[PDB]
Parts: structure tokens; sequence; C-alpha cells
């Protein structure tokens, strides 16, 4: 048995921020538990978390790789010549480079633990034995061999989320993003199921690395992908994915999957349509990872949707037990989990309570081309405010008239409270959008108005200067109803 | 044939002059004439309708830097698994130049159509000069003895003629070119010397480095010790290293003394030190000077500064009440968006009874070097002279993607400079892919008097380079009454 100020279950984005801050900033005794010391099968996530191992970090490297399909074609308009028939995309090389980068990160976290006073790592599966006891077992089975018993003044639940798999016949013949990161070969025909960012990002990755004759299809059960993003941008990215050879099947949903004699999969949709593919990747959602924690031993309350219930300071209903990150089933982003972890420790072990602000969080989609966004979309703003103005700019940049990718319209939209000019949301589609949006997140914390943007001098030539060139609304929402002019 | 009369006559149909003229005619109903010397880009006069940025400046050079970036993309693609016949790769400069020419000409034509269409906004072709306080003469050439095409009566006159490359008076200067000619070279030079340490020399060095034929070499020389004076010093040193790493030779503390022709017609450069260099093109990029000579300002007594620009007050007014000047002719910040801002502010003040002056502080700007620079506000050594305590927050590392691409020399640098007494951000300085796009919204932040805590409190977008700006909480070092030190005393 061992005694600690804080025990953290999950060595992920939020859990490591909390543990490192508690130990080094406040001199507390910290233990952190995770199920694997490095990335990949069998548990996929590991020391460092989902983002490091099977999330933001590797997917961004793979999207960067897929972008070269466009760069090689687009170079020709600027005078670059080479033998186009010799081009091939080596997926095995991509995966190996990615594996080496992730493993390097795994190892550096290992040395962080070895080098930091009061910060200890334990390998295994953590669960709640009692209000102040965390048990670590050999496997997820609550009857496997006990490896450690950790006495804890404070306990932090930070186990993340896991892919949601629908209850359809043949679901066992589908994969999730976890397995996609380790496919031995790039699939020639693949169906990505879902309208969210993971489905869209992997569609672009597979589209660039598919062997000759390949085809990527994305299906989504409703009418328009990327629910929760700006509607203009949802429509445009649909158009631009289609322009690069991806087939978008909206209003379609798999009803069953069966095995073909050649090893491929036969998908039947609810509509009766059918599609044969080599890989079916389900990306329909991620759900809080609560089942192995034995929350019933202590009575931690869950919400109806399955998250651990928390107040604004990450406190559960059980004193001294906290939860942060995807397990709270709110904003599933790595920088939000980190922010929550730091606020938690500042509150518990320092003399200044802090709560994370979940509004005006900038985020991105690394689609090809990508999205950057911060704040409210117009239809959400129109329910909170009597008068909303939308400023819009949408055009193909000069360089893509030369590159030949004339479909690559850049979209920039600013949403305001028209009563006082306050910027409520900014939404971008196009090369650079994730980088452009970061400092917009800072602007929204300075009560920036549309006139603050338009009165700033532009940097020229950039896509970003469009944000400082919009003076006149394109249209409005009054009492919730869209209209081109004010009454 | 009779003279024509206007509320406003603009000499120079460039970045500032077109903003002023369009706004005066379309926002305030005034009658406007605009004068320029050429209706589309290129020789003989290079700049033309649209101005220096459109014709031989920001717009074409950015297209050409984008073309040059593909040399890096093609090489870097192999780390991510892309395979192709490297021996087959060729950079066709003629196709680049033709694509750029068609793009610029399309802009020329659209501006020509704006004038043909817009009530109260007229274009006159020729050389404008001041005859009297209310008369602009348009002549066939810059020579004031050349024939008169029009006389334009004007209640208000706007001088917006821009600037021009400076050429040093050395023997053999006739064998050298400027950026104007660089935009029209029939073939890419095998060996080229770019002379100068400023952004134009650096940007063109990158362009020539990508399009040079097999076995070529780009050399950049600068007469002082470190290129890119005025930019963050960490970034000055890093850009130097990363240009060197891509095969550009940087000769600092060197300056051409004379140029002669070898018997084969190549240029033989002798430096002041006695070193020699043989090249096919010498491009001078040592500075740009305001274009005042042809305006005949003595006719009306408009005062120039010692430096040579038109003297103006904060509202762009010369010493002659109804004559104004904006843009590069004022020899201050030579940027297109500053000239545009000055022109809009002038017209709002004169014709819109809503007075406004341009803020020349905290202006965001970029260098499209490879990799590029984005900056806004004060460099730390300047801040240390004005503030008792200055803090510097700094992050510099090779991003993960360039550990796979192989370009491990591509360190991304992010620096924030503050007044440590109250946290106010005084300047932000960036080096790396995306930096010009990242810095734009930073300019809005500084206009809003952002403090370092406003940056740190903002949640990052992950994974990006930009999120480094929102994860810096502890100074790397300080300046205390001018003195650099790791810790406060
Ligand atoms: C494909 C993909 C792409 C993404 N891309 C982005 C992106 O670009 N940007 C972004 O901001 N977010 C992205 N995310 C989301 C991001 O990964 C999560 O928001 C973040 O990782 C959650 O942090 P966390 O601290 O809640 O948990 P995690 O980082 O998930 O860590 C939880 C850890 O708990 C461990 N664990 C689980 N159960 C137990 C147990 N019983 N005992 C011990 N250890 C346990 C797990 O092994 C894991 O390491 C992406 C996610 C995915 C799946
Ligand atoms: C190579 C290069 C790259 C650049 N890159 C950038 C960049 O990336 N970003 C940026 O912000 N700035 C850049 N600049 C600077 C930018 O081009 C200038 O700051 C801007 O064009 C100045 O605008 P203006 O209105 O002062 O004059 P201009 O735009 O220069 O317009 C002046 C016009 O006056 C005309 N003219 C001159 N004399 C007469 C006369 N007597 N009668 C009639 N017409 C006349 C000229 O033909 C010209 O069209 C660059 C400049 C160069 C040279
Ligand atoms: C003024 C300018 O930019 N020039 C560039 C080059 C060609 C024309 C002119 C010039 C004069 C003297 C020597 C070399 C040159
Ligand atoms: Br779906
Ligand atoms: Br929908
Ligand atoms: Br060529
Ligand atoms: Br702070």
């Amino acid at each position: 048995s061992k005694a600690f100020d804080l025990v953290v279950i999950g060595a992920g984005s939020g859990g490591l921020e909390a543990g490192w801050n508690a130990a080094t900033l406040y001199g507390k005794r910290v233990a952190v538990v995770d199920v694997q010391t490095s990335h990949g099968p069998p548990f996929y996530a590991a020391l460092g978390g989902t983002c490091v191992n099977v999330g933001c970090v590797p997917k961004k490297l793979m999207v960067t790789g897929a972008q070269y399909m466009d760069h090689l074609r687009e170079s020709a308009g600027f005078g670059w010549e080479f033998d186009g028939s010799s081009v091939k995309a080596n997926w095995k090389k991509l995966i190996a480079a990615k594996n080496e980068a992730v493993l390097d990160i795994n190892k550096s976290y290992e040395g962080m633990f070895n080098d930091t006073e009061g910060l200890d790592f334990f390998l295994g599966w953590g669960s709640l034995e009692s209000k102040n006891v965390v048990v670590v077992r050999e496997t997820a089975d609550p009857k496997s061999a006990v490896k450690e018993r950790l006495q804890a003044d404070h306990i932090l639940l930070a186990t993340g989320s896991w892919p949601q798999m629908p209850a359809i016949p043949g679901i066992e013949h589908c994969i999730s993003s976890n397995e996609a990161f380790y496919l031995p070969e790039p699939p020639r025909r693949v169906l990505t199921v879902g309208g969210g960012f993971i489905s869209v990002e992997f569609a672009g990755i597979f589209n660039a690395y598919k062997p000759p004759g390949g085809k990527v299809t994305l299906c989504y059960r409703n009418n328009l992908i990327l629910r929760g993003f700006d509607e203009t941008i949802r429509e445009e990215v649909t158009k631009q994915l289609t322009a690069n050879g991806i087939e978008i099947m909206t209003n379609e949903n798999p009803a069953k999957v069966s095995l073909n004699t050649d090893g491929s999969k036969h998908v039947t949709f609810e509509s009766g349509k059918t599609l044969d593919v080599d890989v079916v990747m389900m990306a329909i959602g991620r759900i809080p990872r609560t089942n192995d924690l034995q929350l019933g031993n202590v009575g931690v309350k869950l919400t109806p949707k399955g998250g651990v219930q928390v107040d604004e300071f990450s406190r559960t209903n059980v004193p001294n037990i906290y939860a942060i990150g995807d397990i709270t089933d709110r904003l599933m982003l790595t920088p939000v989990a980190i922010n929550e972890g730091a606020a938690l420790v500042d509150t518990v072990f320092g003399n200044k309570p802090r709560k994370t602000d979940h509004t005006r969080v900038a985020s991105a989609v690394f689609s090809i081309p990508p999205i950057g966004t911060c704040g409210l979309i117009e239809e959400v703003a129109a329910k909170e405010f009597e008068k909303v103005a939308v400023y819009m700019s949408s055009f193909t940049p000069l360089m893509h008239n030369i590159s030949g990718s004339k479909y690559k319209k850049f979209v920039a939209k600013i949403v305001t409270n028209h009563s006082d000019g306050t910027v409520l949301g900014v939404h971008l589609l196009g090369d650079g959008a994730p980088e452009i949006i970061q400092a917009v997140g800072v602007c929204l914390r300075l009560n920036a108005k549309i006139s603050d943007f338009y009165n700033t001098i532009g940097v020229h030539p950039t896509s970003a200067e469009e944000l400082c060139s919009m003076r006149t609304p394109s249209y409005y929402y009054v009492k919730g109803e869209k209209m081109e002019k004010l009454p």
C-alpha cells in the first residue's frame, strides 16, 4: 500500500497536466495510472493519452502526408515538371514515420516521471475501491490480480473516451479510428461512417494514399455533414471533398455488414442500397470511458448521456473525487482537458479557485482543405440575441486559379451581435484556417467588435486579411428569422 | 479642347490613390480624377494602373514565392512516403512568369473597367505634375517640356506616386538590375547576386534559389553584419541559418565596389574587400526612394523632408493647405495596407466630416522568405529604451513535421515582448510556416491593448504552431533599465 495527495486515473492530456502541476507547482505527492506505456495494440491509448497515441498528433502527421497529393498536382501551374506516372504514395513508410514520432513522445513522458520528484507512474487498470482507495489491477476484469492499492486524499478521473459502435448485425467486421492508425496496407475501397471531424479527416487521408483504382466513400445518416459547424462551411467542404474524388453519401446509414469470400465487406444500408469495400471505419461518436472504473463502489453520479457529472470546478457528487476531460462528455478537445486539469489543481492545492471557460474555444478540422472556428454559429446566436449580423467573404484565391484547384474557395464569416457590434463567432475554411483562428480566440476575450477588426491594418497578401476587410453585413437574423435587410 | 474640373485629383493610381479616389466618388459623391503613366504592368514604366503592389510588388512576388516553395514541398514529401522520379524534376521559370503575367494583367483590366464604369471616377493616362495650387497638368512624359494632354482643375490634390528602386553610384552600375527587371527575366539566372539585406533581396534570393538551372548558385550580400535590420534579432539570425541551409550563400560585411563584363558577357563583381564573384545577374535591392522628382513640387512650394519624402502632418496634409500626400511618397512605412488606410482616413476627414488619422504603431507585416516572418509591434531592444522593465517570452524548436520531412533546420520561433510593469504586449515576432497568416489577428489584439495574460488565458488550437502564443506564462529573460538579464534583481 502507498499514500498520495492525488491519484490520477488516466495518463492523458488532462491527467498529466493535473499530475505534473500538482507535483511541481505545489509540491504534492502524485500517482498516475495508465494501462500501457507506449502506443498501439492492444489498448491503443497509452501513457500520454489519446491525442498523443491515436489522436491529434498522429492524425495531423498523416493529414500533412495526404496534403502532398494536392501539392504535387498544384506545383505544375507554377512551372514544376516531373514524371507524373512515377508518383506513388507509400502508406507503410507513412505509418512507420508516424510510429517512430509517437514512440519518441512515449519515451520522453517516461523520463519525465523518472526525473520529477513526487510524480509516480503505475502500469495497470485503475478503479475505485472506496472513497480514498484506488486499486490497480492486471486487466480490465475486476477480478484480475491486484497490483497496487493507492490511498488518496484526492482522486481525479481522467480516462477519456472510446469509439461508439452501433448495434447492427456484422458490426464486428468494422474498425474504428484506433485500428485505422495501424492498417498494414492502405485500403483500396473504404467507407467512413459518420459526419463528424474524425470521419472527414480520415476520408481525406485514405483518399490520398489509396492504391490505383481506389475510392473513398463517406456516409452520414442526415442531410449535411459536420453538424455544429458553420452551415456555409459545411456545404463548401462537402463540395471541395467531392471535387477531390471522395463520394459523400448523405441520408444513408449502414443496416448490416457481412463478409465476402475475398475478405472484403458487403455493406447494406437502411435504404436497401449496397456497397462493397475493403474497410468499414465507424466514426459515429465517442463516449465517456466509465465502465472499468467501478463507480458503483463509491456512488459517483453519471449524467443521462453517460458522462461523469461535474460542477464548474470539476467536482463529482463524492467529496474529494474529481473528473476532467472527455469523461465529462462535454467539449472533447485536448487543450480543454489540459485547461481543466490545471484549474482543478490550482483550486484544490493552491489558494485561488479557477474554473475553465468553455465558451469561445477555438478549434479546427484538418480536412483538406481545413476549418478553423471560434465562438457561435449564426443560428445559435440568433436564438440568444434579437439582432445578429453575418459578414461573409467567399472566393477562390488567386494562387488556386493558377494551381488549377479552382474549387478551393476560401470562406471567412464573422457573426456579430448587431446591437453593439460584439463579435460572437468567426468561421474559416481554407489553407491556413487553423493557424489564422488562434489569435481570434484571444480577440474574443477582449470584447472585440467588428469595427476593431475592420480598423486594424491588414497584412498583405494573406487570406487572413479578409477578416479586416468586412464592413457591411451580408444578411441578418431578427428575432431568429433570416433576412437580407433590416426591417 | 477644354480643361476638366474635379473635387479631387489623385496623382498615382496605386494602393493609396485608388482607395482615396474610389471612396471619395462612391461614398461621398465627389468628382474625382486619377492619373497614372501606364494602363497595364511591365516595361517601360513597370508600375501602372493598380500601383507598385499589383504590378511589380506584393501580388506577383507572392505568386513567385509560392512557386518557389514547391522545391521544398517536393523534397519534403518523401519523408511522408511520396515516391517519384527525382531525376525528372525541372522548374520551368518561363511558365511561372507567364502565369504571373496573365494574373496581373487580369487585375489591370478589372481596374480599367472600374474607371470606365463608375460615375465621378475618371482615369487619365500620362505624367501628372503640379502647375499651381489648383491645376494638375498631365504630360506625355516625365520631361516637363513634353506635350500637354490634359489640364485638370482640382479643389484638392492628392500626391500618391509611390517609390522607386535606389541604384548606387558605382562603376558598372549599368550592368545591374532592380526588382522591376527581375519580374521579366526571360530565363532564370544560373548565378545571381542579390545586393541588400532587406526583405526584397531576401525574398528574391529564395525565388531564384528554387528556379535556378542545374548547378546554379544564389548569393546574397549585405554591407553590415546581419541581414533584416529592424526585425527581431533572434529571427534575423535564424533566417540567415535557414537560408544557408537551403543552399543560399550569405556574404555579410561585403559591398560591391564595381562591376565589369567578362569576355563571355557574364558580370565580374569586385567587392570593396577585394573578393570577386562571377554571376549572370546582379540585382540591386538596397532601398527604395520616394518619387517626388517628376511632380515639379517647386511650382507650389510643397516642402520635402531632409530624407526626401513629402512632409506631412498626422492628417496627411502638406504645408500647402489643399495638397495632401500618402503612401511611399511620405517615406515612412512602405506597405500597401498602410497607404490604403491613409487614403481612406484622408477622404473621411476631408469629405466626410469624420476626422481620422492613421495609427502607424502596432502594424502587422510579413516577410515571404522561405520560411516566412510575421511580426507586429516593437522589437525588444527598442522596447527596452522606452520601458523600465521589459519581459521576453520565447519558444523556438523544430516542429515535429519537419523532423519527418528532413528539414530539421526549420526551427519555428515565437516571441512575445511585454511591458512587465503591467503585462501589456508590445510586440509579437514569428518565424516559420504560416507566420504571416498567424500574425493578422495578433494585430487586432494589440489594437485592443492585450496583455500577456489575455494570450495565456486563451485555450490553444491543437496541433498548430500558433498555439505556442497561448502557452507562454514565464518570461525567458528581461530588460531592466536597458540591461538584459535572465532574472529580475
Ligand atoms: C482520432 C482523433 C483525433 C483527435 N484530434 C484532435 C485534435 O486535432 N485536436 C484536439 O484538441 N483533440 C483531438 N482529439 C480529442 C483528444 O484526443 C481528446 O479530447 C483528449 O485526448 C482527451 O483528454 P483526456 O485527458 O480526457 O483523456 P485521454 O487523452 O483520452 O487519456 C485517457 C487515458 O486513460 C487511460 N485509461 C483509460 N481507462 C483507464 C483505466 N481504467 N485505468 C488506467 N488508465 C486508463 C487511457 O489509456 C488513456 O491514455 C482527437 C481524438 C481522436 C480520437
Ligand atoms: C518588390 C516589392 C515587393 C513588395 N511586397 C510587399 C508586400 O508583400 N506587402 C506590402 O504591404 N507591401 C509590399 N510592397 C510595398 C508596396 O508595393 C508599396 O508600399 C505600395 O504599393 C505603396 O502604395 P502607394 O499608393 O504609395 O504607391 P504605388 O502603389 O507605388 O502607386 C504609385 C503609382 O504612381 C504612378 N506614378 C508615379 N509617378 C507618377 C506621375 N508623375 N504621374 C502619374 N502617375 C505616376 C506609378 O506608375 C504607380 O502606379 C512591395 C514593394 C516592392 C517593390
Ligand atoms: C532606376 C532603376 O531601377 N534601374 C535599374 C537598372 C535598369 C534601369 C535603371 C538603371 C539605371 C542605371 C543602372 C542600372 C539600372
Ligand atoms: Br452517421
Ligand atoms: Br443535417
Ligand atoms: Br525555364
Ligand atoms: Br498569465
